[PDB]
């Protein structure tokens, strides 16, 4: 009934927004270990869904082509103002990364080399609760096994959006349908495992210790000490997730994620130990990048990461 469209199928429902491939390559983004929720349905054409909406995203050399789905039996048309707001503020297209690409470039020699090829990574601007739950499953865990993870959750747990060919898209689910007394076994049924406890936990924690997902739009405004230090109160939440919630949903652009991945990055790529892994240890290395790359530590590290995965 319902099928994923191209740019060649249905041009009429698109809509571009000029954003050069030197400041976003989706293909270097979307499916970076930053987001879960998009897949490369068709090549060159990455569908998803946010804010209880799905896209599909495509880019040239110059432009990102962008569609949606409303899905509640309605006339279709191309995005409108407000979504296309919504889908510039995701990519976060203010901020130039060409002038961040070169600053970081001045005081990191290998940042020059990596950035030669790997242009156009950037952070993404997510929702804090789909990030909150989705890290707190990357434990002991990899891309692939994670996204699978979120697919179910959301399917199981969260509100059915639209079906495009043999996928059906779901919405991310409230902190309320996470929090209810079946659902740590049936998160487990779903292959969570452990995280399972952690993700229940957690959203009944915010409930009714922190008094909903208020709390964690003031830790968007709260400054960064205090932001980390409050996610880590929560079950199955410690430096790293919390480093990457802040990185990724509470505009925190300094925070950097360290764990082993990154330690062994630093030891490699910049011969990088211990003066003072550990807690400890991991906070000298998270303090060492910023005090290389400065406030936004954060959205260099993620060009490494990217740029680590593909070889
Ligand atoms: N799944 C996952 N994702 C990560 N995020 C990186 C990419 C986006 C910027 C922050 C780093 C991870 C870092 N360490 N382990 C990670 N696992
Ligand atoms: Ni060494």
């Amino acid at each position: 009934h319902m099928r994923h469209r191209t740019l060649s199928s249905s041009p009429a429902l698109w809509a571009s927004i000029p954003c050069p491939r030197s400041e976003l390559r989706l293909d270097l983004v979307l499916a970076s270990g930053q987001s879960f929720r998009w897949k490369e349905q068709s090549p060159a054409h990455w569908s998803g869904v946010l804010a209880d909406q799905v896209w599909t995203l495509t880019q040239t050399e110059d432009q990102l082509y962008c569609t949606v789905y409303r899905g509640d039996d309605s006339q279709v048309s191309r995005p409108t103002l407000e979504e296309l707001e919504t889908l510039h503020k995701y990519f976060q297209l203010d901020v130039s990364l060409a002038q961040l690409y070169s600053h970081w470039a001045s005081v990191d020699s290998h940042f020059q080399r990596v950035a030669q090829k790997f242009q156009g990574v950037r952070l993404l601007r997510q929702d804090p609760t789909e990030c909150l739950f989705s890290f707190i499953c990357s434990s002991n865990n990899n891309i692939a096994r994670i996204t699978g993870m979120v697919e179910r959750l959301c399917q199981a747990f969260g509100p059915r959006l639209i079906q495009l060919d043999d996928v059906t898209y779901h919405g991310f689910p409230n902190l309320h349908a996470l929090a209810g007394p079946e659902a740590e076994t049936h998160l487990r049924k779903l292959g969570l495992g452990y995280r399972a406890r952690y993700v229940r936990a957690s959203a009944k924690a915010i409930l009714e210790e922190q008094g909903g997902p208020a709390w964690l739009q003031q830790l968007r405004v709260a400054p960064y000490e205090e932001a980390h230090k409050a996610l880590c109160t929560l079950p199955g939440v410690g430096a790293k997730v919390a480093d990457c919630i802040c990185l990724m949903a509470l505009d925190k652009p300094q925070a950097v994620p360290v764990d082993v991945h990154v330690w062994q990055i630093a030891h490699r790529d910049y011969g990088w130990h211990p003066k003072t892994p550990s807690p400890l240890a991991n906070k000298e290395l998270g303090n060492f990048f910023r005090n290389l790359w400065g406030p936004y530590a954060g959205w260099a590290q993620a060009v490494l990461f990217s740029a680590d995965l593909r070889q």
